[PDB]
């Protein structure tokens, strides 16, 4: 996986992968962007007691960190409202939503 | 690969893959979206001659097919404005092309 589109997410250790990055919802609650071994972008959301956090790709544009009861931690706050979103890991280690589609076949 | 970016394409014989399908600038000119062995949408642009064609995604939004010379042959007419833009080929078998960026990092 590379991308989410509207409503999908990461689940407790569930990434997406793209050599050498990888962007991880870890078990400590930390959303982390990996390069090679090293982590260049977290969410600051690695909290002792917090375990089952998920990110999640809002249909409102919003990327989200939730913690396992519904508590946001961290947002993107990138509200745009009603459209089709994706979230893609690039790479040129960017991790960027774009939105809303504006061709199909 | 699965996605364009920005003024990244499919150059003669590239192609982006998400088994089962395929979207692939032949060497014919044609850019071509396979379902399996299957056209299921096609640019058109087999034209007598033509040879050493690329599809471009534009900063503009707009998805371009041209020849060697830089004629443009067939477009997607996304235009809709300089941003950041990518070309996805879904896991249900649609192209479709999102943008522009809403958040980033
Ligand atoms: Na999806």
């Amino acid at each position: 996986r590379n991308i989410l589109d509207n409503n999908e997410g990461l689940y407790a250790g569930q990434s997406l992968d793209v050599e050498p990055y990888h962007f991880i919802m870890q078990d400590d609650c930390n959303l982390v962007l990996y390069d090679h071994s090293t982590s260049t972008w977290a969410s600051n959301t690695e909290i002792g007691g917090k375990s089952g956090c998920s990110a999640v790709l809002q249909s409102d544009g919003n990327f989200v960190v939730y913690d396992s009861s519904g508590r946001s931690l961290w947002a993107s706050h990138s509200t745009r409202g009603s459209g089709n979103y994706i979230l893609i890991l690039q790479d040129d280690g960017n991790v960027i939503i774009y939105g809303s589609d504006i061709w199909s076949t």
